[PDB]
């Protein structure tokens, strides 16, 4: 686009701080800061050629990593046992993520570039695969942007991980809200055990690396549907209401059992008097 | 394509009878026709643009509804509990769905049509999604067509719901007939609890929005095979038996089990003499 | 590109031999010489335009056969019971295999070519669905290229049949091994009951047919995680250890309890030296 905000070269060089805790209730949480972990943790959002140090501390009294997908690491920073890159509890260990743009190898070839929707999660609680980590919620979204790639008003994440949204208890949401033409971002992720079928009501976007169309020539599929599996992630930008007005839209797993059993949520899109009709 | 027909532009207000009613054997279908009830329901074709009133009539002795995904629809015909707009036992609703072009905003960005393979189904017998509604046959496809769109001789709906085909009994079919050259569109569905595969012998399609390749250019991946979730819809023409003549070509979910109890049809090729190799 | 080698263009009409043989421990193989039989099966590569005769010969005791997903046949070389097309114990019968180019047809559309990553397997042993077949090793991949495809140093197969990699007794590998800059080709398909998602750390491809974005305007997504099911196949090429470097990087179904009970191997990428760090 030409308006709307859009994202520049990339190439800094980030320094960053990470903790993974145990939480009062069990599961476990990233953070930016000691005490304010989350589930997920929180979004990191870079740009294609940036590079990233991350100073992971792990304050549990168990070893825990950083894994990430997508991304450009060395085997230091692969954040396995077998490797040798997980971290002991109290232990502090710097991982290194990089990224690069899209170009001609000298064979002619083209490289892809890092840009994408990916996610970091741990890989030796409970086992050599983290299934532990992942299940208390060691999990969040990192988000890529190519030079040009249009930016959101918001962006949410949401995380089907086994018969839990973002480990919630069932029909507990999470819930999010928008105005009317907002344009909204969503990074969807799946952990655990089970496949699913992510689904938004009134909305639709594309499946390709973005979720939007360049313009008439991509063919990519609009959908409002879309299976998922564990470690998948996929992001998409839509309009808010458009074409569609205001009102409690739900989003779903679509599997039958998993949104009887409570795999739900609502996008709350609001008129500008913040009212939402029949709610 | 210029010498197949193709999809004109869209725009049409078009109005529309719909019913629900439980069948004799006690699944619940939907109709154009009192008595005339299908499981699938009926297709529903219409252009970008178009925008379709549905008068619709809950025959049943419980509450239903009427869902559609990926066509513009506002809350008022969302077809939930939620938002009051199921549809009480005797009751009549007229619900509204609309389609759009793609085209330009006003941002610089692109937005999508409404162009595609989608369906409609109950979201409120038995659970608040539908979940006795849709196992009791209450679903059926909407194609939504693109101006330039190449149009089928016929249309066959394929819907995989929990462990049947259109809700038949294992091991009956559907069948499909068609001679060597018809243009076949077909529309897939899955409904339920279970993830599948759709593969079809002696046929492959392209797995974009339309299954066929735009020109040289399109890198979609040509196939055979599609997992499938819950929800998911998607569709594609092949010519009947081209390269590969006629035959009973078999279709089939390609999990192992589903296609040995029964999730299995045949797509019937023939000469123009009404013959079929070795069948 | 222009500087890797490219395939050429196709129409050669190839003969060869394959063999369906019990193997000691009671699996079951294909091979393109008696005794030599392996699961996977050998990898069968052509060029599109290519015409290929199989003289297929059952050494076993119950009915087997050949069937294709992708490929052009006759009915005659189906590799069903019903078609009559598979074969006796001790019998020999000969498939056809015919791909094609893509072009306009002359109602002006595009037909697609054959190219891509394929698969063959049993279609009889056991059931009427090669279940018995395919879950004792009797699948193997095929691959069509188009003309202009990069080719690749190497062409490895994954296959995750059921709870298996390649029918390998839980966490016994496959390993591979490249050194750093090799173009690696990999082949991935999926058999059997199960879904799975396949995922490779360090690396990442195209979600499109050959794994490979064109230039700038390919919207596919890239990824490093791919949601499988029965028969699906797909293929990719990567550059071993690029931007990465050298080491024992994993590649595993990430389904938690996979992984846990044994879905993983070693993609062990080497300095010249023949080193990995850390391993
Ligand atoms: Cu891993
Ligand atoms: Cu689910
Ligand atoms: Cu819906
Ligand atoms: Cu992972
Ligand atoms: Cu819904
Ligand atoms: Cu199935
Ligand atoms: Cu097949
Ligand atoms: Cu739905
Ligand atoms: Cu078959
Ligand atoms: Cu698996
Ligand atoms: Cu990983
Ligand atoms: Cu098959």
């Amino acid at each position: 686009g030409i308006t709307a905000r859009t994202a520049p070269a990339g190439g800094e060089v980030r320094h960053l701080k990470m903790y993974a805790e145990k939480l009062a209730d069990g599961q476990m949480g990233y953070g930016f800061e000691k005490g304010k972990a989350s589930v997920p943790g929180p979004l990191i959002e870079v740009n294609e050629g940036d590079t990233l140090h991350i100073e992971f501390t792990n304050t549990m009294d168990v070893r825990a990593s950083l894994h990430v997908h997508g991304l450009d690491y060395e085997i230091s920073s692969d954040g396995t046992a077998m490797n040798k890159s997980d971290v002991e509890p109290g232990g502090t260990r710097t991982y290194t993520w990089r990224t690069h743009k899209p170009g001609r190898r000298d064979d002619g070839t083209w490289r892809p570039g890092s840009a994408g929707y990916w996610h970091y999660h741990d890989h030796v609680v409970g086992t050599e695969h983290g299934t532990g980590g992942i299940r208390n919620g060691l999990y969040g979204p990192v988000i890529v942007r190519r030079k040009g790639d249009v930016l959101p008003d918001a962006t949410h994440t949401i995380v089907f991980n086994d018969m839990t949204i973002n480990n919630r208890k069932p029909h507990t949401g999470p819930d999010f809200e928008a105005t009317v033409g907002d344009r909204v971002e969503i990074v969807m992720i799946t952990h655990g055990e089970y496949y699913h079928t992510f689904h938004m009501h009134g909305h639709r976007w594309a499946d390709n690396r973005t979720g939007i169309l360049t313009g008439p020539d991509d063919p990519s599929r609009v959908i409002d549907n879309k299976i998922t599996g564990p470690a998948d992630s996929f992001g998409f930008q839509i309009i808010a209401g458009e074409g569609v007005g205001a009102g409690a839209w739900m989003y779903h797993c679509h599997v039958q059992s998993h949104s009887d059993m409570g795999m739900v949520g609502l996008f709350l899109v609001k008129k500008p008097d913040g009212t939402i009709p029949g709610y």
